[PDB]
């Protein structure tokens, strides 16, 4: 949330979009 909010995740389910499931954790 906050910084790690809607902007990231490539706006999808926090996995398959933001390259891979590391970036969406940040």
């Amino acid at each position: 949330y906050a910084g790690v909010a809607f902007y990231i995740f490539t706006h999808q389910g926090s996995d398959f979009g933001p390259i891979f499931m590391t970036i969406p954790a940040f």
